[PDB]
């Protein structure tokens, strides 16, 4: 038996063998069970039976413990500066039947511990395949946890919050169509899963830094209520092909009796390698864009640039000889309006999507060569919209949907790149929408995972951003590689469209999806019925105005979309100020107020300032804020704008319904708000 | 009924539909039946009617058409090519689907191509293909010369039996490889050679294997009836389609002899004409020898150190590495070979074990295998270049992949611009082991786009492709014709690893050759293996004397003399022949054919008026009474004959040979034996 303590001391884990060699863990905070004994260990593919074996029959050889304690700085963040904080042990654990040799490394924080397992290079383990890990998690009660499906293909589902009794017969309704998806298990979850207990304790299970290594999902035991690590296979059901030296991905448990400590918790970045590009600060930037975009997510407009056709044959099909739809919004004109605007209100970039050959073809047809990347339409002057922009101090975002071909992808992506490059585009949104070609491979297999890690190192030597859509959600690797600024990687904004997220939805993500790395949320919709864009869409938004506005504050990322068309903007202008203030890149966060599924209350101070703003968003039932702005400097006054719902306001009757108020505040001020029900508010405090 | 004649009337084929619609053909060939009633179509995936693509089918239209052109390949075995065919074309349309397909028919003096063709139409765009149904029904219980079906090699040894014998000895035939999935016990490759009770020679293939997966046959041993069998993808399907598409063309070349089965062109003239404009400027034959048969045999070794349980490339330092003294791919043994190479008049060296990553390349399904540019400590990239060019010698580059696709894809415009600024204009490939991504099989829709994909790649290079373990050939080279080899089956590196039959140079001609040249890579003077390395007992089933022959009787405008220097040196009066033989052909004359038996051609090299002339033998031996009157009336010629030794044996004797030199004109004749698995060469020189 071997124990690690947090050095607050406020945690501990136990280590052990047991009596049939499986290595076991446990962990307790504020002398609670978080952790009940779980085993650790693998099983491997058959190539003898024995070598199949890496889960028991161990014996320790060894054991080192070390404590770390050092400051860093992310090239953007919510702080300046994050605190890595740990006490560690490493037991080297050795196996008499297979005369070989692992280490599993715990790494214990003030709020939570992290767990990896180490392969070493030796005389026998080399190469060898994964057929399952066996990281347990035992729970110590049916605690009630916020979930989606375990899928190896999306995470673009709602939220479910039920006991973990309860998760079995959710499961059918929890599963809703997507383009790809691939569940797993009736009692199946993704990461990071959050749950909180009815001891008063929230807990985080997740994992950092997923490099050369499947996805891993859990499994729940319901009968025990037990989660198991459940890794995402290939197309012949294998779990990772692996090469010593080698590591796992950690394993993470953040846990607090605060939901707060939570949201504050820096343990995945933590277990990061630190900044691979030496050069980020120089050309890394944060991003505020609005896009051609909602045109075609509402059905308004098309991506398509023809209706003529029944498919189309890149380099074969001439463009130039089939008739416009009518409905192409990425054309030169409207383009430049968007520039126009984007200028106007002070946003760095204008995103266009169906500005390539290929359009027409995009969904659902498994189809190899389906974009170049690099041919626009007829209708898209590529070289006069850089001028344009570059006149106007913008930057064009460039758009690379794959449509899941990821071979394709693959050929032509240092031409991809060559040509952004050329044509002034250092930012691009990805996309993988389809079940991934080649065919038999799942998003989040670790075949893909190597794909998209190495579409960001690439892009990193071409100075490229990278915001992947539909990819592997994030597991800290931004650390490492801080121009991956985005994903998607669950359910966003445009599925407001496609018949609207839970009331609550916005309440979870920070809690989970938002743990290893920001999204591209793509918020900012004021014009809440998608019928006003296409009349046969008849999605609502939920959410009043002022809690989009809040999500510029409760949904961080360095990259901000204003989802919404001009033309809507233009309508509320007064709001859109918020918008048009907000920073993107904090030297402070305080977490005022978090509860999951219910509200969330933020606070920031923007980088290099000593404005702050303030964003809570809601649930179903609404949220009554008593806020005191003792986080001010003593001494100074602001000049604050209250961006709040109306007293009527209410995300399905009324959602248009905002006030603005602006008024002094100081240190001493308090306020008190309430956001409506799927409502919120917003407040900019600037020093005067 | 629809009815399509050869041009020469000696072939007709008979195409109706039957009571339920599906697609009928027949082909007789001077009145004897070569393809009983058979039926084509194919089944589609399932998103039911959908799915059937195989019957329900009315003739809506018919077209004909005749085409009779000449055009010149770049290399090849004649100067010029006659493509002359009638042609049926049947729109197929099929009520209870609202679609129509076309089948098109093209009928030679010496065979029959068809093809399935899919247009564009409202209710045809995407599909996948489950099956292909294209049946080749037999009219007997024919001899067959044949390897097993299998998706992922083509390596095995050819079993000669009765189509209804190939059941009871596919276990047998089928010999362990690093990556084999056979599929059926009846299951055969193609090309498939057949020999009729009724004095026929039949010859099953495809043509143009472009966009689509590979065919073999399954046979039917009931009612001998082969049917098209395609390689599945990961997921078991069979081709994914968008129209407007078609399939690659299946042949039947059939004679009563079988020297018109080797002299048909069948397979080039159904692949789309050379798009590569300026290929003659560039794409040549190369004559080469190698750093390579070290390796083969045990000898040496590929890999640079011993001393590593597994390397990663970038991180493991190999100039802190042990040497493990074996390692053969070193400047010093290089510059000798290049020394040779320009001593005899040879146009490149081959090279392989020159890069890092060797180590691990057997097996382990490695992704990050190689990386085609960085070079072992002891392998000088720039000092071996401007020494062989300043001999006038190309080195020929070497790309093993170990089978991962994607790691070669993402490191193929690296590998080849660093092939061009080093003076590589020639890379010999390789898939050994089970693809990566795995699932996929060598011969599947996609790896077959991949094969083509380094083609065309490389042809944007201006660099000739030789691949390995590659889906075996079609004809494509009449396309892109910088793909000059492959090796597709199995080559002589096996006569290394236990032998090849006896036989198997009388048979490759007839099957593998068909759709392309093979790098078979003869020339192997010391047979005995255990001289190169003690362990290897293995002994190359031939004599001297047919190893010569090999470089006219196995066709390919890409020659190895595969020998170690020092082998050659022991015996340079045979070495003789290997030094003058031409690459490249204005004529060719087929003397003797019987598959299984003998092959003896003559070829008359390119832009001379010089003749060389090669006999391959099998277990038997052979007598030939060779008649010289395709010389030139009033012309003499030196000639210089290669022969067995009497009692020479590739077995208890096969370094006994003979050679005479002498004037031959076109009055005269030779009597000439070869010895069991031995043969003969003559160089035919104009004086
Ligand atoms: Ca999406
Ligand atoms: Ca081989």
């Amino acid at each position: 038996q071997q124990k690690l303590t947090s050095p607050d001391n406020n945690l501990v884990m136990t280590f052990q063998v047991d009596s049939k060699g499986a290595p076991t863990y446990e962990l307790t905070y504020k002398n609670k069970v978080v952790i009940k004994p779980s085993t650790l260990g693998l099983e491997l593919k058959k190539e003898l039976d024995s070598k199949t074996n890496l889960y028991d029959g161990f014996e320790v050889k060894d054991t080192q413990t070390a404590t770390f304690d050092e400051t860093w700085q992310p090239v953007w963040g919510e702080e300046k500066e994050i605190r890595n904080h740990y006490n560690e042990l490493a037991v080297t654990l050795y196996q008499p039947m297979n005369d070989r040799s692992i280490v599993i490394r715990f790494r214990l924080f003030n709020d939570g511990l992290g767990f990896r397992y180490e392969f070493p290079q030796q005389k026998s383990l080399n190469y060898f395949v994964i057929k399952e890990e066996h990281s347990q998690f035992g729970m110590n009660g049916d605690h009630i946890a916020f979930w989606i499906p375990g899928d190896y293909d999306t995470q673009e589902y709602d939220y479910t919050i039920s006991r973990l009794s309860e998760i079995r017969g959710l499961m059918k309704e929890a599963i809703t169509p997507n383009s790809s998806q691939t569940p797993f298990s009736q009692t199946g979850v993704q990461t990071a899963l959050m749950m909180k207990t009815d001891d008063g304790l929230y807990i985080n299970l997740h994992e950092a830094a997923l490099v050369d290594y499947s996805c891993m999902h859990l499994n729940l035991d319901d009968k025990n209520m037990v989660f198991e690590s459940w890794l995402t296979p290939d197309a012949k059901g294998d779990k990772g092909y692996m090469q010593t030296p080698c590591n796992t991905p950690w394993r993470t448990i953040i846990v607090s009796d605060d939901a707060r400590n939570i949201l504050a918790s820096r343990i995945t970045l933590n277990l990061n390698e630190p900044c691979k590009i030496a050069d980020a600060a120089s050309w890394v930037k944060p991003v505020k864009y609005i896009g051609v975009w909602w045109d075609m997510i509402t059905g308004k407009g098309s991506w398509a640039y023809t209706d003529e056709l029944t498919s189309v044959k890149l380099g074969e099909t001439d463009y130039s000889k089939t008739k416009p739809n009518g409905k192409h919004s990425a054309n030169t004109a409207n383009v430049k309006r968007y520039i126009d605007f984007a200028a106007a209100h002070g946003f760095d970039a204008v995103l266009v999507e169906g500005w390539n050959e290929g359009w027409e073809d995009w969904f659902g047809n498994s189809k190899d060569y389906v974009f170049d990347f690099v041919t626009p339409y007829p209708d898209f002057d590529v070289k006069e919209i850089h001028r344009y922009a570059a006149r106007k101090g913008i930057k064009m975002m460039m758009h690379h949907e794959t449509s899941a071909s990821v071979r394709n992808y693959e050929r032509h992506m240092d031409k991809a790149y060559q040509f952004m490059a050329d044509n002034g585009y250092n930012s691009v949104k990805s996309g993988y929408v389809g079940n991934i070609i080649p065919r038999g491979e799942h998003h989040y297999g670790q075949w893909m995972n190597n794909h998209y890690l190495y579409a960001v190192k690439k892009a990193a030597d071409y100075k490229i951003m990278v915001n992947a859509h539909e990819a592997t959600r994030p597991t800290g690797i931004c650390r490492t590689y801080p121009n991956l600024i985005g994903n998607e990687s669950a359910r966003g904004t445009e599925y407001e469209s496609f018949g609207g997220n839970k009331v609550y939805h916005t309440t979870i993500l920070p809690f989970t999806r938002l743990v290893g790395g920001p999204m591209d949320y793509t918020p900012g919709i004021f014009e809440t019925h998608c019928n006003k864009m296409n009349p046969a869409n008849n999605s609502q938004v939920r959410s009043t105005i002022a809690r989009q506005l809040a999500l510029y504050v409760t949904m961080y990322s360095p990259l901000q979309m204003a989802a919404d068309i001009p033309e809507n903007y233009e309508r509320f202008m007064d709001a859109f100020q918020f918008i048009k203030d907000v920073a993107l890149d904090w030297d402070e966060t305080n977490y005022l107020e978090a509860e999951p599924g219910e509200y969330i209350t933020i606070a920031r101070k923007a980088k290099d300032t000593d404005d702050w703003y303030v964003g809570c968003t809601a649930g179903e039932n609404g949220h009554t804020s008593k806020l005191v702005f003792d986080f001010l400097t003593p001494g100074k006054q602001y000049i604050a704008t209250v961006y709040a719902d109306a007293k009527d306001a209410d995300w399905k009757e009324n959602p248009q319904a905002y006030t603005i108020k602006k008024g002094i505040l100081t240190n001493k001020s308090k306020l008190n708000l309430h956001a409506a029900n799927g409502g919120g508010y917003a407040i900019s405090i600037k020093e005067v």
